[PDB]
């Protein structure tokens, strides 16, 4: 596509688009132009606005594109075209990811005892509501538990909310600890979100017993 | 895929699923897995339900699967396997496609004058509300005219309702009328649906007159 | 999106869309802007060319454009702006839809026998090579026959060719002939293409014998 | 979806998957089912194989899946279902992730000379061959710089390779220094890949001289 400015949306919240160039108010020549997951490829929306995309997306008097309640089907390029009073157009372009932030991880089924030398079963991990899906990861004694080396395996779930489409991961780990290892290892679990400089969560840490 | 049955389900309207094979009444051995719109690749779901599926789609005392009202992302394919009281297994699966029939296509802009020897703009077809899309063609005479052949231009437009997803449709049509021809030609436009054996729907006629 | 003209592209053929109002001859203001399975967003073209995308879809001295043979990743919207010698600005939109033809459809695993007031397998009906997939009917003495509807019932299946995508179809027609009936009917299958005005491909017909 | 061991293929490489449970050498009692960017739905892969699906993913002797060169079709899920010589079944689920690592990232365009106090055009960072596409980002003096704080403006563009499919992606950013702020500033960019745990990649720094 063509340079854009990035912008993210949490789903639920409103979201107002500036039409840079545009009058502060009317009269304006200018138009909006936005192809999502709503569209059939490029819909225009004009300031007088009219029918059912004045639920969904409204021109402001100073020109900005309104959203009240931004979903997941907004994702998509957001245009404007403006002339001011004097002639010089001015061109807007957005490219609009959409996310959500899920709850607090958590761990289920954790393991009370471990033996040292054999595979266990640690814990389960679980992410509810996130979008995009993000992922789950695993860490021993602050440092990041790597699956498929020194004896850690890791089993991954993804499902969607059915009228929310909001992710739920689930994340099970398996470790085989070292002999003569910690006998009070602590083990956590993060959530990663998709988009970037959004931050991690972090679940409450457990501490098992491993038996020589 | 595997052999399924297909089925046509209309958005809005119920639709129950049979689980071939089940025992008529609990307690039964069985279970669906569906991946559809909503899921993340496959989704079981069992006899005693539970959760924000209960929503969606319920398994019945019969065993059947039960959607109180298709939407768009119901789309897919829904499995069910049954154990009966002897131990017989029987497996059903169901290729499920989503429709809506639009309204009535309507004529907008006909014109009531064509002049023969040049092109003319003869009117705008418009369709409102379909799933999938389908389709508009033009009729002379009660035959199909066939774009860019002999005279014949059409443009065509698709949009999205933002809300429901169903499509509306615009087709132009222009002709450059043989001279020596009728004077009182007949068009007409019809909507073909998506599905197979879906009934297409008709305008009524517009009737210009040409001008030698 | 906008009004456009439909363009019904075959896979492995060439394109050449027209650039209306182009000078016939360089030196040529326009622009073609296409958004295809192959881009993100929309991607610019110009004369001068250039780069990977001269391997696909170069422009041609008259303006037009052109690629040598249309995959399924052509699929999308090819847009073009042109200045003429005066300093008219024209624009040409175009909808393109990609297809294949399949083979003629083959009826195997016939049935030479069929008992009346039984359910019997009649045949299975296969089509490979389509794009957009289409869809498979049976036909019982020149009348199209519907599942769910008086003994008939059909189940279907769809596979893709890993690496040409095109659509291979399997259709398996079960009846209950009804007694005393014709005792040599005449069954057949058809292929309808996707895309509209496209023919029907018939298979040989098949003529069991039924015994009351 | 169902628990399943995440698996990520390089592009070009290949891959081999385990079916866990399966006896050493034929004769074995194995199906792998994949659903993939290749496949509608569930495909069904046996030991003999056979026809076009030879070409990208065949059985070995040991019952593992190979694919010679993994592309971004092969996306999905792998499964195989396998019987030992005694009787017990075992089950093997992969999601299988692919991924390209892009060309080490560059800054063209880059700004000799700062003015302080207004915007500037610090450079453009751009990196090819990704995917998925993952995202880039700036640095100044080793921390990161975040667009719309403090005066710093950033605009992003992303294009496909047309007959590859990997993702190039475009960055350019636009500071206002500080007064009285360090006169020879540091910048660099990152490409930062989109699956867990693959490492970043970044640019060489500028340097430019800002002005009081
Ligand atoms: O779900 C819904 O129904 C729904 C959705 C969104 C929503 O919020 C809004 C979102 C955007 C904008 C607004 C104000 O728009 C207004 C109100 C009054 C005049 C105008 C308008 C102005 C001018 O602004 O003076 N110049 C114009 C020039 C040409 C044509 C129209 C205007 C715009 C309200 C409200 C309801
Ligand atoms: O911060 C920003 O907003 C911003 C960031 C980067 C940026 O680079 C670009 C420079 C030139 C072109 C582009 C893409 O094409 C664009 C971008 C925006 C509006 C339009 C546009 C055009 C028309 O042009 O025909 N008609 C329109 C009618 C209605 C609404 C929008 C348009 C086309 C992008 C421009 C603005
Ligand atoms: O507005 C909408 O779209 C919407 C409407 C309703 C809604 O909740 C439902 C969602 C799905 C299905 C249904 C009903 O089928 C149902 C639902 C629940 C139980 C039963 C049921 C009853 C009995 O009913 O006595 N005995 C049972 C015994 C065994 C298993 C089921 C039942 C039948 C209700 C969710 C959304
Ligand atoms: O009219 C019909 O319903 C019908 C039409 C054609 C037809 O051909 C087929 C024959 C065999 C297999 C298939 C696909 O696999 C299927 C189909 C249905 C259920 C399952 C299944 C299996 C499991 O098998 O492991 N576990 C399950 C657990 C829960 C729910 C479903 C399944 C697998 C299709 C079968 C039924
Ligand atoms: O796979 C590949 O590599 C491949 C793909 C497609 C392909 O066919 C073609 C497709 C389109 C066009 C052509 C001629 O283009 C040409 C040849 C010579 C000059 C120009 C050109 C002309 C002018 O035309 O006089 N004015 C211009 C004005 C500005 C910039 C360039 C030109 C165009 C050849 C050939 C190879
Ligand atoms: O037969 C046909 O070709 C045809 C059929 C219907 C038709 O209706 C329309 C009327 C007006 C607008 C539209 C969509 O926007 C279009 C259509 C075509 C080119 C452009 C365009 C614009 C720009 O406009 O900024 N810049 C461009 C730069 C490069 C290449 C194309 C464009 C925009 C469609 C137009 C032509
Ligand atoms: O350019 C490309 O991407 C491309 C490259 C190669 C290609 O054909 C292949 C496609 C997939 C896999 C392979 C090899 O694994 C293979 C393939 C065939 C047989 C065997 C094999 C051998 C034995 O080999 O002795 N004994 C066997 C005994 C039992 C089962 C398999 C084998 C191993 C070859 C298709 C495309
Ligand atoms: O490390 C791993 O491999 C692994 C990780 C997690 C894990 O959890 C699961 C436990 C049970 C079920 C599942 C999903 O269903 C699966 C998974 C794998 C094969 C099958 C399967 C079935 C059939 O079951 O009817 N028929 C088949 C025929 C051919 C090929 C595969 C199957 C179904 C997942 C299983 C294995
Ligand atoms: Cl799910
Ligand atoms: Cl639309
Ligand atoms: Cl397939
Ligand atoms: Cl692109």
């Amino acid at each position: 596509g063509a340079m854009a400015q990035n912008i993210t949306a949490r789903i639920g919240e409103p979201l107002v688009l500036k039409c840079k160039g545009a009058p502060k108010k009317p009269p304006q020549r200018l138009e909006w132009k936005l192809n999502t997951g709503r569209t059939e490829a490029w819909k225009v929306l004009s300031p007088q606005g009219g029918g059912p995309w004045d639920s969904v997306a409204r021109v402001l008097p100073n020109g900005s594109l309104f959203l009240p309640a931004v979903g997941i089907q907004d994702e998509g390029i957001f245009r404007c075209q403006a002339m001011n009073r004097n002639g010089k157009e001015t061109k807007s372009n957005y490219r609009v990811r959409v996310y959500q932030i899920p709850g607090k991880p958590e761990i289920v089924d954790s393991a009370s005892e471990l033996t040292a030398g054999v595979p266990n079963k640690v814990g389960t991990c679980v992410s509810e509501g996130s979008y995009p899906a993000g992922t789950l990861s695993w860490h021993l004694d602050g440092k990041p538990l790597v699956p498929n080396e020194k004896g850690v395996s890791v089993k991954e779930q993804t499902r969607r909310h059915p009228e929310t489409g909001l992710f739920t991961l689930q994340s099970e780990l398996m470790v085989t600890p070292a002999r003569g290892g910690d006998p009070r290892p602590t083990f956590s679990c993060s959530f990663s979100p998709g988009l970037p400089r959004h931050r991690a969560l972090r679940t409450a840490p457990i501490q098992p017993r491993v038996w020589e």
